[PDB]
């Protein structure tokens, strides 16, 4: 099963913090260049990413999935950040 991903929370589906899922509940993915946010705006069928910035830093009750691989693409497995995950506010052209 592939990685999908999503944004989640914008005023549309081309912004918001990313979350991802495999054969999963969705999860807020933590990060930490632009080659993954433009794969994830375009896997929503926006436009290029224009923005992103870090969220939740310093936050221990912060959780979600992690991918240790610079693309999401090329993810066998996500693992678990339980504590203190950054998570991602991307923001794609329409």
């Amino acid at each position: 099963p592939a990685v999908e991903s999503r944004l989640v929370g914008g005023s549309s589906i081309c912004e918001g913090t990313v979350e991802v899922r495999q054969g999963a509940q969705w999860a807020a993915l933590c990060d930490s260049s632009s080659l993954r946010w433009e794969e994830v705006c375009r896997e929503q069928q926006c436009g290029s990413v224009n923005s992103y910035r870090v969220l939740d830093a310093g936050d221990p009750t912060s959780r979600g999935l992690f991918c240790p691989h610079q693309k999401l693409s090329q993810c066998h497995e996500l693992w678990e950040r339980n504590s203190y995950c950054k998570k991602v506010f991307v923001t794609c052209q329409d």
